[PDB]
């Protein structure tokens, strides 16, 4: 099962902030308008070292109590963008390649359920990686990529994965 910033287990369909291990390479995640968008559409890590981000969503399929460990799981805004459609966040083939989005189209769940939090061997706390799964392939992690404009994109990189605790929103 997974496991908070606290040593309790995660809520499902709970909101949590998906903090950084270590501050000083940002804080929370949270949205942004970046290409030709007309609202925040693209999921980032904010700049903030400080920062505890957007409270974010996290459901497996059974709406059940836990979220199991090595289950898929759907992550959204708790708070989204009033153009995206539905919450949920995404994985579309970009010029970044793959890119975590919102839609401004409502969208099916074999288009949600594609991440898996993947435990990372550190010590005294839970630590977690995102796994990009895609139709049962969850083998590409994901991973910070900055653009021009300073935004931190949350997108499939073959490295410098993004490596999470979380922390349980009120």
């Amino acid at each position: 099962d997974l496991v908070d910033a606290e040593g309790n287990l995660v809520e499902g369909g709970g909101t949590y902030y998906l903090l950084p291990h270590i501050w000083a390479h940002g804080g929370g995640i949270e949205t942004a308008k970046t290409g030709n968008e007309p609202c925040p559409l693209t999921v980032v890590r904010s700049p903030n070292e400080v920062s505890k981000g957007e409270p974010i969503r996290i459901s497996s399929q059974f709406l059940s109590l836990f979220i199991p460990r090595g289950s898929l799981v759907a992550l959204g805004f708790a708070n989204p963008p009033s153009c995206a459609a539905s919450p949920w966040w995404t994985v579309v083939d970009s010029p970044q390649g793959p890119a975590v989005k919102l839609s401004q189209q409502k969208l099916p769940e074999k288009d949600i359920l594609v991440f898996k939090f993947e435990k990372v061997s550190h010590s005294n706390i839970h630590v977690y990686k995102l796994l990009y799964c895609q139709h049962v392939k969850c083998d590409q992690y994901i991973g910070i990529h900055r653009d021009r404009n300073g935004n931190r994109r949350l997108v499939v990189t073959e490295e410098n994965p993004l490596e999470l605790v979380l922390l349980k929103a009120k």
